[PDB]
């Protein structure tokens, strides 16, 4: 392996969620869904997709596919198992796919939260910049 790349460019993909785990449930959500990227080239079905990570395994959630706008809301919400035993061994991670023919890109646009309840609060939507990590175009 050799070579790498990077960028920066002035905007940013944002991308909104609302964490909120009910114990009741045991499952971890992520509604408050709105990506905010300005950018065109072409057409997709960009959506939302959220990942955790348990000590037993992990899981994945998203959304119904939306049309790639300056700002996409979605109406519902992720949903990932979770016990309250492993939300301070668990992680959600939040991804930007594009519905191609076989994703090609991976993520568009990644995103790293706590459920411990450190890095983003409970009950509390607030916005947050994907970790696209990358150029990724081009």
């Amino acid at each position: 392996g050799s070579s790498g790349s990077s960028g920066s460019w002035n905007q940013a993909p944002k991308l909104h969620y609302c964490l909120d785990y009910d114990c009741q449930k045991a499952e971890l959500f992520v509604t408050r869904l709105e990506a905010v990227t300005s950018n065109h080239d072409g057409g997709c079905d960009c959506y939302v997709q959220g990942s955790v990570a348990n000590r037993t395994g992990s899981v994945e959630a998203q959304t119904a596919l939306k049309k790639r706008q300056l700002h996409t809301t979605w109406e519902e919400g992720l949903v990932l198992p979770l016990a309250e035993e492993e939300l301070p061994t668990a992680t959600l991670t939040l991804t930007l796919r594009t519905c191609d023919r076989f994703s090609r890109h991976s993520v568009a646009g990644e995103l790293r939260l706590g459920l411990d309840g450190t890095s983003v609060p409970l009950g509390a939507a607030q916005w947050g910049e994907l970790k696209t990590s990358g150029p990724s175009s081009g």
